[PDB]
């Protein structure tokens, strides 16, 4: 075996325990685990298995449904499959689920023995012992059998997840062309993403159907027994339960659906001024953008604290309703006028704790994931009925051959088609784009059938698609292609089919592995190792479609030559090319234009404490988290407190021989369970607003920093990077860590309330505890560092099944060329459980830990149960009632606060990387307190004194001692090749990074100005323009310092006041994202507009209309003389006969001001390096140049 797995040999012992996988944490401890120290999964569990196992069904169930006359079911089938199997499961369930009612009845007889004690009764305390014993054996049960089983019925989701997706791959192999437009290849992959992925968690409760009405019945029956009429109390406040808990849940779901909007239109402004953040620094928009992310969030962050308030009632309803199922029914018991004795109260605290988990959590759990198993098992329905392709289909000959692409009053796609080749003839393919094109050869392989016409082929087909598809695998085996590997003939496509010229070097060697996974080869490997797959697959009908693009000309050559001319010599061969040799080497050429034939002939007729305290004081004073505490304990102790009464109240009512007080004894009881609830709401709304308003405070914070942040920053991480934390981590923090961390903090109290009786109780305990509490730390520890290298392999692992499906379904003419589906199918298995394997880690690593983590569950309640009963003549009824009541609670509780405290670390990373962004550093003051006054560019003159720039602290020198003096209206052209320093320049101007020396602007150094103070008095033109979604008047004027007819005469200036006018919103038309309403060059024109409004001194242009066509060029190019005359300008151009006219150009090489003078006196000088670059034109239009510079300087 590749990787043997221990559960094939395990004993029935070492599979209960999941004894068979200490060697795994073993290893894990030790190393960081990879794929190669996962165990292969099981025969019976392999994809190929599971799959073909589900397909044999579902291909019976339409058979029986067509003869039936009825739509398949696939729930039928997936029943029909899995049934047998799935109930045998639903034994042990009831072998469980009556466990959990027995041990109430066990415990009621143990207690009996207090109720009547007498020490010297030895046959009573025998038989005491003999009810420990059964309570012990229904308390392992559901601690330790548990969990084998619920390994089972997860396998029983895996397989059914498994096999369903084998399906549905085998499906999209086979999807007829109509279908693929019917759906998109992104929602195929959502059903292997989201859909498929339901099957796991619906067979987990799938018996709770059954199993949990059934327990409440059972449960009801003996409660009658032990509390009578009573009893209906209880049950009634466990029954309303659940409706409430469904309604004020889908009001929940309003609230979550209200809230997104806000969040996705925040993220989407968060992209935006990301994105856009060196533009928006120059302009000095940071304050317009940090509005519109404040209204935003807080708008967000109100329905998130409003919809908090129902998650916290959710949790405090949780913890507190165990308090009124029993109140009511205990208040119904004595006002009936039965005596409170402490075995009846604690075998029905015990029966009611038993049974709310089913009626209030299990059952609705599984309603819900049955409810939505359904959803995804019809949707999936629906894609396994798309239409196919004819299921099963030396010479190919075409006549007369019309179709479509789809039916329409539209022409067809090919039409009237009529050619027939033979072996060794070849055709050449000719048209504009969009003739036909591909369709031909698409005709040729079937991917459209004859509408009218006939085409036939006879032998195998190649076909190297325009498209250079390759599957995520070796480069052997992308050319092997499920053919059977040959010495002679692979050595032959790469020895004398010389791919070695691209292949012996930077692909380490034909080995290597291709595709998505990694090495991504570009276009033009891919077109040859298209091609040699088709030479290897050495087919008698050879399709080329486009070969030619891809690689280089002199490849072209030798790719054509030596191999499509001397190899296929014998075999029958199209080709869609426009290299011309090859076109004159054809037999034959059809010409088609717009599906016509026009032509057809031979050529010859031509995380620490430190990240928990600043996550906790960040929302709340310290003085808040100690009343936090307060309400916490508070909650803890009057929950408790409010048992012990009842137990007090027991043993009160025992040495009566007159009555109790009823009046006091139930007042009291009804003030701790109002205590409870209240405290348990307070504890619970206390929480969610101190660690929701922690969320609002570090993403104020978080926010502040991006935006002042230097551009530095911005360069150095990806866009990506800095919106995910603005997306995902700060998601957490708004609303899923807080409800994590209650429920932890929550649940982790009862664990200590539970272990805090049982010492009060019985203060021995305490000794057996700190054994059991270092074992917990140790294993704790001990799974940790493997279950978080499984997690991590689990989630690396399905990224390459998805990806094979998307691939593959983008290649499936390809595929289905070579007729490679069965070696397809085979890729898309080895991925399918090369997961399987990861999640079968998940699964038993998760029980491993579960069952000794329930193992000292266990041993508490042994140690609780046979504790008080060897010193019996210590306790009596009410203490031990009391302290096993408990004890057999903590077995539900303490796993889940330990399957609660690795969520809350697992996102606590996501808050250090909050509070990360919340120190970074932070570029100049916006504003220092010495500003110029407000008319400060008076003169626009800037000097440059030995100025130095960096773009990073230690880089290399960008500029260079660059030292010039720009005059009043002064138009300055800055010339150089890529890297010579020209938007550099910018940078050290507008102090995007601080420059080293000086720059004077009107006699004022603006370093010693704020950034805001000199960014937003110099208007600048970028390369890329930018357009921000929402109103033309907030990308005109974000500020409103603007009348509307100040900005509709800016608009009509860059001739856009019509275009502008005629949208339905006029100046409150909404722009669509980037203003992909508009063309590039249109938005340009706004940014004209954007500095023709500011009316500054200083205009600065970054080879703006180089992506501007060349009418809107003319245009911006003419308004910035009429509007800027009297500006100074500095004018970084590309195209110099933009710039020839200029008073002086400056020029860069290398980041030095090489020269710096009037354009002519450069000219003059044939020496400069301005009159080189003038002649490197290699253009008659370098002497008109030369002549307009003269032609200036005389006036
Ligand atoms: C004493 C014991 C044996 C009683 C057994 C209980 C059954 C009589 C009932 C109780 C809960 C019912 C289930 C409750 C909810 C659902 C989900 C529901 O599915 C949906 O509503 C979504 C799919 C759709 O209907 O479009 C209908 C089936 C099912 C499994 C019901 C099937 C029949 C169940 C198991
Ligand atoms: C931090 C805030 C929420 C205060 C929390 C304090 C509690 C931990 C303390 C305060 C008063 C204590 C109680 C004071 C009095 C009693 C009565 C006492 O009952 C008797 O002594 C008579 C019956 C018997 O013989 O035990 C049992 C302990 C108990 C409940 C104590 C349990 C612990 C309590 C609730
Ligand atoms: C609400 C929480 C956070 C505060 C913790 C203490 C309380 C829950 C109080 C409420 C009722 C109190 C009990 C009420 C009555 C008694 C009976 C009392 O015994 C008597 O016989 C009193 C006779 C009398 O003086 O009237 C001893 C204290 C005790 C257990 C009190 C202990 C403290 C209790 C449990
Ligand atoms: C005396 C015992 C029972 C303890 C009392 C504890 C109080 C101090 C707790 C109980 C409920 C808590 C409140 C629960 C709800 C809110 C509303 C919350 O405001 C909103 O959620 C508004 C949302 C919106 O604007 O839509 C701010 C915290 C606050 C005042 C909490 C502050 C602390 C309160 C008042
Ligand atoms: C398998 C199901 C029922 C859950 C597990 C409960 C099993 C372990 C329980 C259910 C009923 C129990 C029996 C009920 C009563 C008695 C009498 C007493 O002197 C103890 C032993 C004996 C004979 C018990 C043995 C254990 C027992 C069979
Ligand atoms: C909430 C956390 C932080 C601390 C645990 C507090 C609660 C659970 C603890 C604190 C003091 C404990 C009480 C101390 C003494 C007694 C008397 C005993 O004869 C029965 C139990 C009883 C009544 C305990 C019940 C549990 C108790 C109330």
């Amino acid at each position: 075996e590749v990787k043997p797995n221990p559960l094939q040999d395990a004993n029935l012992c070492s599979r209960v325990f999941f004894w068979w996988l200490n060697p795994l944490f073993k290893i894990g401890h030790k190393r960081r685990l990879e794929e190669d120290d996962m165990y292969s999964v099981l025969p019976e569990d392999r994809s190929q298995h599971l799959g073909e196992e589900l397909q044999g069904f579902w291909d019976k169930e339409v058979l029986r449904a067509e003869n039936d006359a009825q739509k398949p079911s696939l729930t039928r089938a997936i029943i029909k499959c899995y049934w047998k199997s799935y109930l045998v499961l639903g034994i042990f369930t009831l072998i469980e689920e009556s466990a959990k009612v027995i041990q109430p009845i066990f415990l009621g007889k143990i207690i009996n023995y207090f109720e009547n004690y007498d020490p010297m009764d030895s046959v009573a305390l025998n038989t005491a012992y003999a009810y420990a014993t059964v309570l012990t054996f229904c308390t392992l049960i559901l601690a330790i059998l548990h969990h084998l089983y619920f390994y089972h019925v997860q396998c029983a989701g895996m397989r059914l997840r498994v096999a369903m997706c084998h399906m549905i791959y085998r499906k999209a192999l086979r999807l007829s062309n109509m279908a693929m437009g019917k759906t998109t290849t992104g929602q195929i992959v959502n059903l292997l993403s989201n859909d498929v992925n339901k099957f796991d968690q619906v067979t987990v409760f799938l018996h709770f159907l059954w199993a949990g009405p059934l327990q409440a019945i059972a449960v009801t029956a003996l409660l009658w027994m032990e509390i009578g009429i009573s009893c209906l109390a209880g049950m009634a406040v466990l029954i309303i339960l659940l409706p409430l808990q469904s309604c004020f849940g889908k009001l929940f779901s309003s609230l979550r659906s209200k809230t997104a909007t806000f969040t996705d239109a925040r993220i989407r402004t968060m992209n935006e001024v990301i994105t856009g953040i060196r533009i928006i620094k120059m302009y000095a928009w940071e304050k317009s953008f940090s509005n519109l992310i404040t209204n935003l969030r807080k708008k967000e962050i109100s329905k998130i604290l409003r919809s908090s308030c129902l998650r916290g009632m959710n949790l405090a309803s949780f913890f507190s309703a165990s308090k009124i199922i029993v109140f009511v029914t205990f208040t119904t018991y004595v006002l009936l006028g039965s005596v409170i004795t402490a075995s009846r109260v604690f075998v029905a605290v015990t029966l009611y704790g038993a049974v709310r988990l089913t009626v209030t959590l299990f059952f609705p759990s599984a309603i819900e994931r049955v409810s939505e198993a359904i959803v995804s098992i019809r949707r999936i329905q629906t894609f396994l009925l798309l239409d196919e392709i004819s299921q099963r289909n030396k010479m190919v000959h075409v006549q007369d051959f019309t179709a479509f692409w789809d039916k329409a009053s539209e022409t067809p796609t090919l039409q009237g088609l009529s050619f027939t080749v033979r072996p060794g003839e070849l055709l050449a393919v000719v048209g504009p784009v969009g003739a036909g094109k591909s369709s031909l050869l698409s005709a040729v392989l079937g991917e459209l059938a004859p509408s009218h016409g006939l085409v036939s082929v006879h032998g195998r087909i190649a076909y190297v698609s325009q498209q250079p598809w390759v599957f995520s695998g070796t480069l052997r085996s992308n050319i092997l292609f499920g053919k059977k590997y040959e010495k002679e003939r692979y050595e032959k496509v790469i020895k004398a089919c010389a791919l070695k010229k691209d292949l012996q070097l930077l692909e380490d060697g034909d080995l290597t592995v291709i595709g998505d996974r990694g090495t991504t080869l570009s276009g033009g490997q891919k077109a040859r190792v298209n091609l040699a797959r088709a030479v290897y697959q050495d087919a008698d009908i050879y399709l080329l479609d486009d070969p030619l693009s891809a690689v280089d000309a002199e490849v072209s050559r030798h790719l054509f030559e030596l191999c499509i001319c001397q190899i296929l010599h014998e075999k029958i061969t199209i080709l869609v090319t426009h290299q011309l040799q090859y076109l004159k080497a054809a037999s034959q050429i059809l010409i088609l234009k717009d599906g016509k034939m026009v032509q057809k002939g031979t050529y010859t007729e031509f995380v620490g404490f430190q990240a928990y305290k600043n996550y906790f004081r960040a929302g709340a004073h310290w003085i808040v988290f100690i009343f936090l505490i307060l309400l916490n304990t508070a909650a803890q102790v009057a929950y408790v407190l409010q048992d012990w009464w009842l137990s007090y109240w027991a043993n009160k009512q025992s040495m009566l021989n007159e009555k109790l007080d009823l009046n006091w004894y139930l007042g009291i009881y009804s003030g701790l369970t109002v205590a409870t609830v209240l405290f348990g709401i307070a504890r619970s709304l206390l929480v969610f607003y101190v660690l929701v308003n922690s969320s609002q405070t570090l993403h104020n914070k978080m926010f502040e920093s991006i935006l002042k942040a230097p551009v530095l920053f911005f360069d150095r991480n990806p866009i990506g990077r800095i919106l995910n934390r603005f997306s995902k981590d700060i998601g957490h923090l708004d609303d899923l860590l807080p409800l994590t961390f209650l429920d932890f903090i929550q649940t982790l109290l009862q664990v200590v309330g539970v272990v805090s009786v049982a010492v009060a109780v019985i203060p021995w305990i305490a000794i057996p505890l700190v054994p059991l509490g270092i074992i917990f730390i140790f294993l704790r520890r001990y799974f940790l560092e493997t279950s978080r290298d499984v997690k991590r392999l689990e989630s690396t692992t399905r990224s390459p099944v998805f990806s094979h499906l998307s691939s593959s379904l983008q290649g499936l003419w390809t595929i289905r060329a070579y007729k490679a589906e069965e070696r397809c199918q085979e890729l898309f298995d080895a991925h399918q459980d090369l997961h399987s394997e990861a999640w079968f880690l998940f699964l038993t690593t998760s029980r491993w830990f579960a069952v000794r983590l329930d193992a000292i569950c266990a041993m508490f309640v042994i140690i609780v149960a046979f504790g008080s009963l060897i010193l019996a003549k210590t306790l009596d009824a009410g203490q031990v009632g009391l302290a096993l009541s408990y004890a057999l609670t903590l077995m539900g509780m303490f796993q889940w606060c330990v399957r609660q405290s690795a969520e809350v670390e697992n996102m606590m990373i996501s808050v250090e990387r909050v509070i990360e962004y919340t120190d970074l550093e932070k570029e100049a003051p916006w504003e220092y307190q010495k500003r110029p006054p407000p008319a400060w560019p008076h003169e626009g003159v800037i000097i440059f004194d030995n100025v130095n720039f960096m773009y990073s602290p230690g880089g290399p020198l960008v500029l260079k001692h660059l030292t010039a003096l720009i005059k009043s209206q002064e138009k300055v052209g800055i010339v150089g090749r890529t890297g010579a320093g020209k938007s550099s320049l910018i940078s050290a101007l507008f102090r995007l990074s601080e420059p080293e020396g000086k720059i004077w602007i009107d006699k004022i150094l603006t370093t010693e100005i704020g950034l805001h103070d000199l960014r937003k008095k110099m208007s600048i033109i970028p390369q890329e323009p930018v357009l921000f979604t929402g109103t033309m008047r907030k990308n005109l004027d974000p500020f409103n310092e603007h009348t509307d007819e100040e900005l509709w005469n800016a608009l009509q200036e860059v001739q856009l006041k019509e275009t502008i006018e005629d949208l339905p919103g006029k100046m409150d038309t909404e722009l669509a994202e980037s203003g992909s309403n508009f063309s590039v060059g249109q938005r340009q024109l706004v940014c004209l507009a954007r500095a023709i409004l500011r009316k500054n001194q200083i205009l600065i242009i970054d080879e703006a209309t180089a992506n501007v066509d060349p009418r809107t060029d003319e245009l911006i190019q003419k308004k910035i003389r009429e509007k800027f005359a009297h500006c100074t300008v500095l004018t970084i151009a590309h195209r110099l006969n933009t710039i020839i006219d200029s008073d002086k150009i400056m020029v860069l090489d290398s980041g030095r001001l090489k020269e710096y003078d009037e354009p002519y006196v450069l000219l003059q000088n044939k020496e400069s390096l301005f009159y080189k670059m003038v002649q490197q034109l290699g253009k008659a239009e370098a002497a008109a140049l030369t002549e307009t510079a003269k032609q200036v300087y005389f006036k």
